[PDB]
């Protein structure tokens, strides 16, 4: 029925052998079969197929409302096997601001494959219909992407790709199942970092990705069984535990995120904050008709690098590391951590400046972690 | 010093921090940073990094006397990033029996990316030679093969590439580090799939690389970085358990390889036994010369489908499942469960006859291996 | 600061050698030692200390505002361990309706020790006076009891205990330290079945234990270290783990325990609901003054076995299964589950009657909950 | 058949259910009953059974050749569940020179509860018939013994116990089930800390019991469930996975345990040795007669303090740690590390003299083990 309950009770998390009320963990490679080809359960080499995985993977499917899931052993092995869906030749649109191992991964590798790919402003949708060549194949757009939140039209890409015959893909990591659903707005392929909110403990690499075609699932498992991205049975198990808990976790990061902009945006030493709640952010309204919620990243501007540096060091319940999702609130400079390569010029123009800091939200108290960052910016 | 103890002591497989002497799993995804770019001990991010993962690898670099390590999340991830070293128009010579999930690979999904492959017979390697083009990048090999064990020259293999610039890779799988060493013998490149002997107990699916050469293994860290097919931090603890009693298990088997041999070789319901150790196996003076013991694979004749299949009915230790290099011992018929999908007429030509029994030998005692064998076949 | 903050930075869950941002799984047994007694970092033997059972160890510390915290392999092993405490010829005190593995364990084992036991009725604590003999050495106390919820003025408890010279005992687990904590309230040692809310997702059998006591922390380390009922390392992690959300879980099963519990008072089917937010439920006042929330376990009468039954069968979200503290509601008959060896006359007598219902309120959408068992109540 | 098969083959490892072909981690607490009381494969509650568990305690059984395995946290633990079979005022046979662990908990922990303990030199085994008091319940016999491998008549002592009325048992981890099988000899219980040899890789704390008595599985079953010192199902599987190879580690360090007693008996640096296997040991012959293969743990005598810690510098291939049966040699001083509670002139009485060396031999290649040992004697 509701979201919460869904979370625990969709998908088939129990052993029906034992009665297990858990996902047994199966620690094995292959599985004895009775007589040659006839499988006990279907099981027969663990690369293809393993019961802990397709727990997960029954997980992820129920909560996208599609019907065939895909457990990789990182987010960016899941993107890549949807990549592998097209050929050398074939053109893929993302969005300008797509996740850096994204951008590395389509520029640096599969270009060497003869994949061809645009990055464009998908903020406007008929920017993609100009970028739409006669040898695209593919559509895939993150939202709210990374660091600046940019939302895109998830319902008007999936009318686009279908009228085109666009294989459509949303990176829905930042939104996760619970609040943001791309397969019920016409997008062929969902994929998410389950090393983020999914797993949510900071604890698991793993990329999971979910479809309601057939034809599409056939090809994906075909990808993953020949080129072996698999998500292995222990954080397969980590994963489905860990799910259970998504809904709680994103309602607490929700009502800290609410606060939190109401405190950046009265301080006088932040400047702008970028985040799709904000009414006077570009397509408010759309996310609002898309999602039911919202992402715990949230960006905003102080002075320079020198106040980024002295805001972290004045926290004491935001932690500075790599990631997002986490139990705990994590804090970044994505000029010094993910975007250093670019020079500061372009750096500056694309908004990414010495003083834009990213934070993830996590499930410490409200009250707390608005006045922590508070008294920290005070200090500026 | 000697090999038995290299296996035990190579590689660094226990806590600096704490003394354990077995490494931590470090079921985690990120790590903090005491300032921005200051990493404690050098992780950052699981994909990129991860502490049980460099154990394993740093494992696998030792016992093949390379540099660098790599494990993946499966043996076919492994082929596919070495694979990923080529762009577009590049060009692979493999010997023509290829594992069946390697030729998968690279004629259903890396030909669609424009990577052209052809395979030879490399146990005569001037073969090798007619066959480089101009377009010509990589020499694959796997020795011996499956399933009719035939050995290529790896030193000869890795003079030809060297001589005309290619890559020179060794899929060890069915040798392991403790009977052949590919690196030593100058090849760039050594992969396992670790599924088999080296986590020796059926319980991961894992890919290992191993090479001597900086630049090879900066492309590959990339590439492994991008794509994400990473091996998890528990999958990594078991594959640096296994590898522990990988000599005594591959002397064990070993042991008993020799003595079923001589029982095939007498007995009246086989045909041709397929063993590098048998005198008159093509190349066994090739494989002496580059290995000083025997993979625990063999490959034999009975008469029909019909007898293959009450063979596996009348032993009482050997289990029918798929993969090898199990503690148990394995048996199966290619014809029916690996090359099901060729037509018959050319799956005799190949040798693949209907009733060629492959057995992958355990660990279980010589004499009840031999003498349960036997006794299945007298029911022939 | 506030509670939710404590759950996640409280005690020691990071790794300060890499930074890992979750406490490594030291599956391990021994350690290096640099000399002959110089310990690294304190370790010598698994049994003895573990870092990763060290970690759990503090967070329950912290949580209940001790100093010392033990992990053992099940919430019985840290009562026995608990009660090694005494010799021969002393004698404890408990609350007369104790846990039933509790009162085995007493009376079925350690009464062939010489450990003499008294079950009073302690909601009046003068009771407790009374049953002060000259050999009384422990004062064992469940506040709220299974499974009519009866609640002990802990403080008053406190008091007697410290005025007589008896160590004071609470088992903690029906509110968790997130609601109750009563070594503040002048205890001496506090336990936790951790198998229940703590772990919080069915797959850990663990006890906890905290005490602020040098001494008796003392004499429970030598007791753990000699009679070796020690949590393992996987299980300490995934405690560690789940501990994290504890808050969030508490919270959202003390809002569907709210409305669950005005639903089942306005049902026709439904006659005595027991649990201390009961504004005529003895001692309520008392639990108000000792506790800032609720237990998720409820019981109420149904007429006979029959609706029980069909109760059960007419829930969709309700769980048949032992234990408590799932993230699945769960659902039970104690007459036919814990204390059907106990003579009906007598069952009846103590109010466990044939239509006594016993629910565990797991973290499900409210809504779905109470509608769930408001429409199976309506099939009665 | 023969013994390395059955440990391959022995005892219930795959699953029956998906045909896995090794025992899945059932990382769980409770199970789901179709009606109250139906068990779908009788399992209710993970501290009274658990599948995993199951497996490890039916591998026990069989190699064991007794009918019922039982799991523990720990060896102690395992030991003071049998001690627990005993009510006040009970006595207890043990050797003069048992486990220092075993001595701790009997005369500091049980004696506290009026279990009697009396501990006499069991190599000759009239002085167990001294010793038999009218309160005696228990004959507790480890063999051989540390640190200086006391060997003590298994079958004689059986006789004893059964013409007395006594329940016997045997502390078996020094041999292993792999060559010495008290049950066979008409023992009642035999039990392992199978944190040494049985798990094999340090990494696993755990104790295994096994009986055939029917009446005495009952009991320990009723101790273990009440008092919940169980095996966790991870260190279970880790138990039934390093059981596998327990035969050929066995083998291996039989062979270099045979070549490190010629040389030690051979060097000027040494004086006493201290194994069963040496011809001039006190029931040498006792003890071929009821094993077929040695301990690897040897002790033997250089000089002094100094002479002992300059031994352990100079080997490369010997670690300094806790704990034996690993696949690294390990060395320790008892004097320091185990006996330096005892006062000085009553160590010497013993003969754990200052320059009393212990070493547990690994599995390292033999000429290694035996020229590293020698050539560090050379250096005093
Ligand atoms: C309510 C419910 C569903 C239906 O989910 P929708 O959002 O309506 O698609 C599926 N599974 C479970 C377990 C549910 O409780
Ligand atoms: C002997 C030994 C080596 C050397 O191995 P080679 O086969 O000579 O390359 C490396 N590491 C360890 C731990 C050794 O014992
Ligand atoms: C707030 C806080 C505490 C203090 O907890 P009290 O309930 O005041 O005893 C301890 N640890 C952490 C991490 C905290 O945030
Ligand atoms: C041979 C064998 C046995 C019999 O063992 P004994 O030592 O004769 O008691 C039991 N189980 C298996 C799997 C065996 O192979
Ligand atoms: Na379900
Ligand atoms: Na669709
Ligand atoms: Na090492
Ligand atoms: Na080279
Ligand atoms: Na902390
Ligand atoms: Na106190
Ligand atoms: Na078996
Ligand atoms: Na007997």
């Amino acid at each position: 029925s509701n979201k919460k309950t869904k979370l625990i009770h969709g998908g088939h998390t129990t052993d029906d052998y034992t009665g297990a009320v858990t996902t047994p963990i199966y620690q094995t490679s292959t599985y004895l079969q009775d007589d040659i080809g006839d499988l006990r359960q279907g099981y027969e080499y663990s690369r293809t197929a393993n019961p802990t995985r397709s727990s997960v993977e029954s997980v992820i499917a129920t909560l996208e409302n599609g019907k065939h899931g895909f457990a990789f052993s990182s987010g960016v092995a899941a993107i890549s096997a949807v990549v592998m869906l097209l050929d050398k030749g074939d053109h893929i649109i993302l969005n300008s601001d797509v996740y850096g191992g994204t951008y590395r991964a389509l520029t640096k590798v599969f270009t060497r494959f003869g994949i061809e790919v645009d990055f464009v402003d998908t903020t406007h949708t008929d920017s993609i219909v100009q970028a739409i060549r006669p040898t695209t194949k593919m559509l895939f757009i993150e939202t709210p992407s990374n660091p600046l939140l940019r939302v895109t039209d998830i319902k008007k890409s999936a009318e686009i790709a279908k009228e085109h015959g666009l294989i459509s893909v949303v990176d829905n990591t930042f939104m996760t199942p619970y609040y943001q659903n791309p397969l019920d707005l016409g997008i062929d392929i969902v994929l998410h970092s389950a090393t983020k909110y999914l797993g949510g403990h900071s604890d698991v690499v793993a990329g999971l990705v979910a479809t309601s075609d057939d034809k599409l699932a056939e090809r994906l498992a075909f990808i993953s069984n020949s080129t072996g991205g698999i998500l292995g049975p222990q954080d397969s198990y980590l994963l489905v535990r860990g799910i259970k808990t998504l809904g709680l976790r994103m309602e607490q990061i929700n009502r800290s995120v609410i606060e939190i902009i109401k405190m950046l945006q009265a301080h006088p030493a932040v400047q702008q904050v970028f985040h799709p709640s904000i009414e006077s952010h570009l397509n408010h309204d759309v996310h609002m008709a898309q999602a039911d919620g919202h992402t715990g990243v949230i960006a905003f501007e102080v002075k320079n690098t020198e106040s980024a540096k002295q805001l972290i060091k004045a926290t004491s319940y935001y932690t500075l590391a790599e990631s997002l999702g986490a139990v705990e609130s994590l804090i970044s400079v994505p000029a010094l951590m993910t975007h250093a390569s670019i020079p500061a010029d372009i750096r500056a123009k694309e908004g990414i400046t010495d003083g834009l800091v990213r934070i993830s939200v996590g499930i410490e108290d409200t009250e707390d972690l608005v006045d922590d960052l508070k008294q920290a910016l005070d200090t500026l």
